[PDB]
């Protein structure tokens, strides 16, 4: 898309960045010029105080249709194994930047999602589609294996079965499929997507933003771990939370429901406007 | 709950310990008390030939709310590191024996489970939850990441999306999306829910209790192997049972199934009221 | 099944090997002779250059009861541990054989599966059964731990509370049940289970074989891998299918897209017909 | 050893708490008694402010000649698998509690070291041995494997060809082979071991005790973990370091070094005596 | 070598089957005929009651110069992907029995040992070598990385550091150098080697043979665990054991210590000839 | 150290490039800036053609003594977060660029060598000291636990005991001890270090450079991985290298080899000279 900055473009409504994917007409592929410039406003974007949570959109009828065949692949293969290799880290970077990302972070994806667009689409916290939305591992229908992660990707969030006909079968999910075997959270009409989303998006708002941080990062964490390590870990990052956390919110929150009983945990989030331990 | 003694009770019916959490009133908060007297009953229960199955029930409107944020958490930070310590190992260390207990458990989940009841609701081998529970990881609501393993819980039962919603969002699941989502093995309405427990440790009795334990085992212990260790694993386990089971059960079956022909194992429990091999 | 030559057969039909367990009145059990024969006929069919496909079915009412308790168990402990490992190492050798098979493989399961069918099962790449059909972990009904792998193929398929449940209760799932928790692919009617194989047959057919194998190869690899450690494989596995393809297929398939615009691979595969790149 | 608190001793000296097995003239063999009293004194030494190291020695000519073949196998095997378990746990609980000592550990092994001794002899961070001390998986010679974890302690600390030798053949490894296959950290003469240890000790009662403790707990964990997990783990300690840390000993140390140039850390410790930041 | 089965030789003396590759004027290179006939004798010798130790040497100046270039790579090369693979199998499958093998094994590598000999070399439980003995990863001296499993046995066995030299430099240790970097067990003058070799068999052939197999697999298994996997593993480990041991030697060697006093497990094997507990 | 261009300088020598650290007054510290200006020399001299191998020196009195306290810390947490992470990427990155290098690299270490100056040494594939040089985890002496990896570096290279040592003491290793411990491949004295570092360079320029890439990766990557795992990777590691070498290198070897009679890969390396097959 002619100028790199305009790869990607975002707007911030109510502390939610709104970063959208903006080569509509090539629906929305991950180009070199793509995948600096979402790193660059991702890094830009990260530690503002008044961004709460970032939404991953895409302009058009694509969120994202993978990598580009002409930019990511052709053109870089013809500048050999230094092009290869410096297009790969510029994809893998801001994917991996998303995926640590310091705020919640979620995909909305109200249409086509292919390829090396699952690992962005991992690299979200949480993930709403439209029904109308497709997902495919498409790799196998032009011959190459499902690369950037995508494979990894399918096989960490669907079941074996469901990833292993995915990869082979190249055949789409549409959103409610999707849904159904846990590539995204929900799936709703595409008209109704926005408004979930901001919801979610508003109720994160809400929450303690550094035991946010630390939740979802134990969530993609404790995977990779065995029970009885992943259980001592857990203790090791709320000693982490605890000098992050200023605010000083789980003695707020003792306070709330011991003390004053204006709120049961178990049925909604603490009062964070209050200070008092 | 003021007297220690007092914070479980249990019952033996037809070679079924049904032990409770006994703090109706506090939800069945998990209070140092109840960690301690939780053991010591445990442990006393283990290796009783009468007892064939564990339930965990609870009293009053929850299962259980978590952690006593008074007695477990305020009370012990007062004592400094030394109490934290002593209160998290009293937890943990009921947690772990509930896990790798000699006879099959089960969780009858009538009500609330939140937070630190994830990793006995773990502990337990099956569970079985009515309509109206409510399962919350409501850590997040008063500002603390899911510790007491939850975080690692709701990663090894649930998918990857439903876990990382669940902890970030502080959001409850019914028993019927709690059994969707692989929490539980069912759901049903609360009235229903006891004899469905009932059924399940009759049948459970009916079995080789040796065979029940060694196999209970294997599930939990190949889901952190590769495939092919797990493979060697298994054969290692059988050459176990071979030992434990002084019945000779494997040879008691295939009499039964080759020359007798009064059983079909695809089809049911051999009959190990006979001793003929 | 009298001769070992006669415990497996096989038709080669539009460039699918159907293969048949072929004990159909002993229920397809695996004795010492099938698993002998069942590896030489895999060892024969897998690197024919007609053979796209190999689905693995059973004659009789069963797909596989399991092993053979007359001659893989009860005869082979006559002869001690030597016959013990002997007949272990010639059930395990064909299911690996099965398991990383060149060409991609499919379960048709019409009947009863249980128990040590489990590991070829799991073997297979894709899985369709009937409605009618029957799936246990029979093993804890006559007296054993579920061997042969069958507790970690449990593991890796279904959600952990469904493999505790199914290897601890001895119960059935029906093919419905099977698809729902990720044991198989999909279920339907009997009558309509043939051909919905054929169709996912004659589809694998169609796209470059060299990828399927590096595909499906990925989807089993990657589960025993960090997201992180998965990413740079994928990278290795795509160089070795460049010196694998000698069709070059990747840039067949991206002249077809970005040159000719002859297809969209989010909605179909590339034609392998052409090699002008 | 008649009386269950004559079991165990410690004097505290210089803020080091020196702990001896002492049953001498059993050779400090691991009874059920033995076990339970060094857990409780383990546990009340652990959060004494005036305790700053743990050294673990024995009395008479042993360190630790394993477990009590009388107390802690046949009497326990007498009252059946009860019994057993009951033993087991009180064996590991105590060894786990000594490998992840909120103060750092020091083995002084002057003599005997065998078999089930190797679970202590582990949960010590160092160890320091006498040339004259012997060091035996002897196991083998009594008809078991290395258990209590012996077999994994040889394997996490000396080469595999050592460690095969080793657990194999049932031989010795004197204090110098000890050391030059790293089971310790050093062997020196007999007359000279007792001095390098409260050596070792007062510097380590010199260093900030809570960066002691995180480090050590770090080096025992990231030996699980790839190496770029455990590039972001070390960070999420450091940020627990920083909360337990009340001295702010990290900005202490940096004045130090770049404003007042009365140390260089690469040559020695910063002065925790000093507070300004 | 003009005939298969003189690829291979073996002797039994004294209970050790004494093997030896049979190639000597083409250095005992891994032919297919030589990895054919090779599993075929360990097969026939692994569950002989008059076997208890294997040893593998090499006749003539070799112990094993690696793989066939001419009849393992360049003529299944010529077959296609199908010779390659079969001839694959056929090395892997050797390396693999001998590694697992009921009976304990010893390398005698008094020559040269390049390549693919490490897969075999890592198979034994046990290693001696000459001085004169030179090893090498002679792989990148030909163009080929270190395959046949060679590069992860130079892994599992040396420092990181001497295996990344090893791999990349293709240079060769000594004997000597061999032992101190822990690829082998000891060096010494070639004259000296066979009687040490036979020294070692008949102090394992004295050992309980059923105590050796269980411990000699504890030791490769217990590498690819956690601590805490593996305290469980070595416990399940000795359940098997106790039924494999029809001798019972644990309480033999328990009677024989604790109620004779003839010998003393730290400093010698329990007697075997007597039978009473 | 003032511009940003002057923190780092290299040399095209015989196809080495010698990289320094050149802060030589601040002790090579890795300030942002050198950390910036290190990756983009790494980045640009990776895939030149007269690139064979990179080695990592320092100017001055120090090889690398960590991380800059005044740049990397103090400053970076004067702008907070942001500023922490944006200096802690900077560094990472640079460590990982070297880790994965195209081309192989060696430390040449002559003198100090601290803390975050280990991330660097562990990317170097080799290491050679002098017995000058000094090697510490000083973080201990300023009150740190060692992070940027160098916790995990000292557990990688170096027996556990070592390692634990190492960190607790916060004592300096010697070139000889950092070598007998495995920390570099040799130590010798300083004025010989730069000619046995270029003769190590000359060997690898020698080699097939793809073959060397895929090596070293090799030897790195094997470490996290299962032994049965790793037997297939290195398959397809191969099947990789296939492509990338156009040189067709292990073909042309195979012809001096086996053909010509020239050389012999266990004494040297093929002549890559000649191109016939
Ligand atoms: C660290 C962890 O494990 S987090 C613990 C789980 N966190 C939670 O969010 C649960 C905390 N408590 C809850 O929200 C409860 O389950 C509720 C509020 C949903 C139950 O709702 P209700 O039926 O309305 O009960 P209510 O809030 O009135 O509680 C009744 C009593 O139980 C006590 N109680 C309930 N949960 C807890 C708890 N986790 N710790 C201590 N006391 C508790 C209440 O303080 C109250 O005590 P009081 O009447 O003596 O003052
Ligand atoms: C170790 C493992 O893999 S466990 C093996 C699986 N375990 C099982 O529970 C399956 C064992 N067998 C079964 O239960 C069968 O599938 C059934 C009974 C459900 C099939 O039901 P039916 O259609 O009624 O068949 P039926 O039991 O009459 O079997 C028919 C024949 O197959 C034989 N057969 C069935 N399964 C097996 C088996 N696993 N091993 C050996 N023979 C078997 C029967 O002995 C019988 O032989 P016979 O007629 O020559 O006497
Ligand atoms: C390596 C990977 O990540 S694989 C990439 C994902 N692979 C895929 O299968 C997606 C490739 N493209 C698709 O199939 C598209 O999503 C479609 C065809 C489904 C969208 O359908 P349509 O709405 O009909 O769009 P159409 O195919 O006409 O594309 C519109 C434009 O986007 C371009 N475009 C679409 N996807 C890509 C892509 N992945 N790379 C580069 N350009 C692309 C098309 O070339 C076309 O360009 P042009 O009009 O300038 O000639
Ligand atoms: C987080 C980490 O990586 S920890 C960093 C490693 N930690 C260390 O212990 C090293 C810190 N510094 C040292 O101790 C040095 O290596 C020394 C002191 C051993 C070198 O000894 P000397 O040769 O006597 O050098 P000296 O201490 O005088 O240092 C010379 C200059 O380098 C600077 N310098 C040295 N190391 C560092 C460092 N790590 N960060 C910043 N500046 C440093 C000194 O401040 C001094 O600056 P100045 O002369 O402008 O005031
Ligand atoms: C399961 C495990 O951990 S295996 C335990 C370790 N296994 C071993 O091989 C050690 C067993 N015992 C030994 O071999 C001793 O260390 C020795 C024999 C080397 C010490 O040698 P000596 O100095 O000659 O001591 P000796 O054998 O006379 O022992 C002295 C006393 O200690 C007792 N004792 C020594 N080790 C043990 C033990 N592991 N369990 C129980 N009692 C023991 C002896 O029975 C004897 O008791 P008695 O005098 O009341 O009859
Ligand atoms: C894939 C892998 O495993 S790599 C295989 C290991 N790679 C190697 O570097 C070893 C290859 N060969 C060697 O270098 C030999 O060990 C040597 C050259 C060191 C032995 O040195 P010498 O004692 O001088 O023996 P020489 O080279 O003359 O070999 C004698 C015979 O053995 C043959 N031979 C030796 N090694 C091999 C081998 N790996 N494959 C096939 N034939 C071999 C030679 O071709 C020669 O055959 P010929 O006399 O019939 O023509």
């Amino acid at each position: 898309v002619e100028r790199e900055e305009d790869t990607v473009r975002y707007e911030i409504v109510n502390n939610v960045a709104w970063v959208y994917y903006n080569r509509p007409t090539k629906r929305n592929a991950q180009s070199p010029k793509l995948n600096r410039q979402m790193l660059k406003v991702l890094t830009e974007l990260e530690f503002r105080d008044d961004v709460g949570v970032l939404v991953l959109g895409g302009e058009g009828p694509a969120w994202c249709a993978g990598m580009d065949l002409k930019e990511y692949f052709r053109e870089t293969e013809a500048e050999g194994l230094a092009g290869t290799r410096k297009a790969q880290r510029e994809a893998y970077t801001w994917w991996e930047r998303l995926r640590w990302y310091q705020k919640p972070t979620i995909a909305m994806v109200h249409g086509w999602c292919f390829g090396g667009a699952y690992g962005p689409l991992f690299a979200c916290d949480l993930a709403f589609a439209a029904d109308e939305a497709q997902f495919g591992l498409s790799e196998v229908n032009w011959g190459i294996l499902p690369g950037g992660g995508a494979t990894k990707v399918a096989v960490d969030l669907m079941p074996m079965r469901v990833a292993m006909y995915h990869a082979m079968m190249g055949e789409n999910l549409s959103g409610q499929d999707a849904a159904r075997y846990n590539l995204v959270n929900e799936s709703m009409p595409a008209d109704q997507l926005k408004a979930r989303v901001k919801q979610v998006a508003e109720t994160l708002i809400q929450k303690n933003w550094a035991t946010v941080k630390y939740t979802k990062d134990a969530v993609r964490r404790v995977k990779e771990m065995t029970y009885d390590n992943a259980e001592d870990y857990l203790i090791r990052l709320q000693e982490g939370l605890n000098w992050f956390d200023k605010s000083d919110g789980r003695h707020v929150a003792m306070k709330q429901f011991l003390d004053d009983k204006t709120f049961k945990p178990g049925l909604g989030h603490y009062d964070k406007t209050k200070t008092e331990v």
